[PDB]
RNA sequence: AAUAAAAUAUUACUUUGGAUAGUUUAGUUUCCUGGGCGAUGAAGAACGCAAUGAAUUGCGAUAAGUGAUAGGAACAAUAAAAUGUGAAUAUCCAAAAUUUGAAUGCUUGAAAGUAUACUAAGGUAUAUAUGAUAUUCAAUAUCCA
């Protein structure tokens, strides 16, 4: 056979097919554009960025 | 010999201190009933959430609260809005339940992360040992054409 080396052969690997659904949780993404942001920074910083540097 | 400034003694009032008396939403002991947690993720920890909250209480991205069923007119420190077309309040119910933790894809120091499969982002499954079933294999180990 040429080599020495004995491995485990390769047998068949089917994926897995469960009977029925690990989680029932809805299909709702908790994360859209009206969570991520909360609010703009209204402070006298923020407010000298918006005009010169056209930075929110 | 003399002085009563200091010193000493008594009482009244005031002061520093918190004893004494009155009181208890706290404890201690005994007895009765139960002794009802967790991979359907527990106990514990962390972070976050109130119109004005730092702690505490309650809660989990549906946040000091949602639905449902009872309940009958309040809360209040200050404003607001809602409210008999139903406010408070109650619950072994329904939905929902962040990061971890036996912690279980891999890694974890105070570590930020990250691989594959299924249904860009999201959500599921994948640790170790183990029982039954199904399927694919290994060894002439026993026969055997």
């Amino acid at each position: 056979r040429y080599t020495t080396a004995f491995h485990r052969p390769a047998t068949k690997n089917a994926a897995k097919a469960p009977k029925y659904p690990r989680s029932l949780k809805a299909n709702r993404n908790k994360m859209d554009e009206f969570s991520i942001i909360k609010f703009p920074l209204a402070t006298e910083t923020a407010l000298k960025k918006i005009e010169d540097h056209n930075t929110l």
